[PDB]
């Protein structure tokens, strides 16, 4: 292995850190994507296209990968930049565009796994699943819980986040976190404080985008890390309904 | 509460916002600590003391909060430079030197909660958390167990990690982690991957430092932060011989 994977070693062999290598990563947004990013490149993933139309905000600093002198650039110039700092022989490719219905697909192409950190105030979260489904291509959905990191993998040829939807209003993030929180609690493990923050922005008077914390953000993107060499590496992972849930408390 | 910590709203109130700002905390080591530094930092705790000798070298950049450009730079001049552009506001204080007998009180002196992140085949690892229960300062002990995150906390009355050295033979962090999977194991939940690698690394040929993934660096690091709020916010935390496990699996 390389210099820069040596202490990569008993974990990964020479030959899986070489199939990481140029297993072409999707990354849909980045935001808690921009996370995700560094810890799977430093991981040894040097593959990694990322498409995202947001600038950098004040607001990202508590829990994404940017830094003051990066607000108000393109997130994608910026994380690039970053990304490029921990390894210039990396193969990381940037497009500062938005994901719609007429794009999204030809993105998609070519790529062995995506992630999939989109707004629901976007158009097409969902759309997107659906064209990777028809690929195979297995699709990540990272969710900040503040407290927790979570992760569901959307498998080619099982259910789909549709499942979770009322065919009568538009789906969210709201939507998979009510899931997994109930989920949870049917189950006999449940997630007091996930319900207790769901319940604290329900009842927001004001409507505001979900809070999220950086160790949610630094925890999920580990998960995430793992979760992509599970795929490339052939390793049995949970596919939705099923989910990884990861907190203080496991 | 600034705009850099709007999005800490709800699970943070702003009264909790300003006490961690300037929280003194001490870290001693800038390896798995620089992780654990810009997640804690993001999350709003400005006050970082951050005390190493060493220089950045190659295989750091699998795992650590360093770039190609910081290689050969003392790692606290590194990370100083990394924290200070993402809060040009934060109180980062650095010291280029190694601890000692000599020394080791006078930089623990003065804060609230310590992070011992040192190697232990320096000569301090237990004499460190010794003063800081003289002083009422708890310590968070993280561990990179590769797939999983690894924090305990040794609480100024309770016991140390003394408990699990063995009088005439010496101590390392491998001490540790043999007593997390036997007690993993003891209570009916083995970690079976965490034995895995114990077991390559005892029967490695050659004699070598421990293997550590980006995962776990990124995993322990959102463990600390969650654990130095609960500290710093007077809420009940877990202390040894009792500690937090991380993993995917979990
Ligand atoms: C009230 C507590 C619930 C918190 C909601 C989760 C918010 C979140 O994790 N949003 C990601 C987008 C990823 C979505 C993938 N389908 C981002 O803002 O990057
Ligand atoms: C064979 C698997 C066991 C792995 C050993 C754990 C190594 C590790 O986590 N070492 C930290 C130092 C923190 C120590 C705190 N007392 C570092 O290298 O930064």
């Amino acid at each position: 292995m390389k210099h820069r994977y040596s202490r990569n070693r008993l974990y990964l062999n020479p030959k899986e850190q070489e199939l990481i290598k140029d297993y072409p990563i999707l990354l849909g947004g980045a935001g808690i994507g921009s996370i995700i990013a560094e810890c799977a490149l430093r991981f040894g993933f040097e593959n990694i296209t990322i498409v995202d139309g947001d600038h950098v905000e004040n607001s990202n600093l508590n829990r994404q990968n940017y830094t003051e002198g990066d607000v108000s650039v393109n997130k994608v110039e910026a994380i690039k930049a970053r990304l490029k700092s921990i390894n210039s022989k990396a193969n990381i490719k940037i497009h500062n565009c938005f994901l719609t219905s007429d794009n999204v697909e030809e993105y998609i192409k070519g790529h062995k796994v995506a992630i999939n950190a989109l707004d629901f105030s976007s158009e097409v979260p969902l759309l997107f699943d659906e064209i990777c489904q028809k690929m195979d291509i297995p699709v990540l959905h990272p969710y900040n819980l503040g407290w927790g990191g979570l992760v569901t993998i959307i498998s080619p040829k099982g259910l789909s986040l549709n499942s979770i939807a009322k065919k009568g209003e538009k789906f969210n993030e709201l939507n998979v976190v009510e899931y997994v929180s109930s989920y949870m609690r049917f189950w006999g493990k449940p997630q007091e404080w996930l319900e207790d923050i769901i319940y604290k922005f329900k009842n927001e008077r004001e409507k505001l985008s979900p809070p999220q914390l950086s160790v949610g953000s630094w925890v999920v993107a580990g998960m995430c890390t793992h979760i992509l060499f599970n795929i490339a590496t052939q390793r049995e992972i949970k596919s939705f309904p099923e989910f990884y849930l990861s907190s203080l408390e496991g």
